[PDB]
RNA sequence: GUUCUAUUUUGUUGGUUUUCGGAACUGAGGCCAUGAUUAAGAGGGACGGCCGGGGGCAUUCGUAUUGCGCCGCUAGAGGUG
């Protein structure tokens, strides 16, 4: 919540590590390393129902709680990671991805670079279902 | 040359193997236009390089999923129309 920085020098950087699913939308701001984290609120946190947690109404509420909450410390340059469910399951990023990337440089901070991180497998195990899948 | 024999036969009577006619064995020959059609827009096999997520064995690398050990923040995280 202190920062000995100088303003006018140079700005703080940081990480964000957004996590889009299909039913939750994590945004998690952690440190360069990512060892050490700062402050993580959810979709589901700002909506009182489980029906609307990926929805993009409860993506940029989660942006602007963590622009409130990190503004007290100083962390204004904020480098973003965007990660999808990964592995067997699905890599295309959810509806509430990019809501969470819009609203949280409107409230004011500064963006840094943007990664893909997410966990993408070289070969993967068997995915969920049977050999039919997922039929309904 | 070796083995055997049908024989005409010794003017008619008794011995003998030759020439005589044959069947087989063996040796030196002469001679043959002296004996082999090609290699299938078929193959077999060889050779020489190249080609193959071809096979088997050993070796090596890579995320991801699950779980565990350590650290930081959290009241929600999952799942569904």
């Amino acid at each position: 919540s202190l920062g000995p920085q100088v303003a006018e020098g140079e700005n703080v950087f940081g990480v964000c590590h957004i996590f889009a699913s299909f039913n939750d939308t994590f945004v998690h701001v952690t440190d360069l390393s990512g060892k050490e984290t700062i402050c993580r609120v959810t979709g589901g946190m700002k909506v009182k129902a489980d029906r609307d947690e990926s929805s993009p109404y409860a993506a940029m509420l989660a942006a602007q709680d963590v622009a409130q909450r990190c503004k007290e410390l100083g962390i204004t340059a904020l480098h973003i990671k965007l990660r999808a469910t990964g592995g067997n399951r699905t890599k295309t990023p959810g509806p509430g991805a990019q809501s969470a990337l819009r609203a949280l440089a409107r409230s004011g901070m500064k963006i840094g670079r943007i990664e893909d991180v997410t966990p993408i497998p070289s070969d993967s195990t068997r995915r969920k279902g049977g050999r039919r899948g997922r039929r309904l």
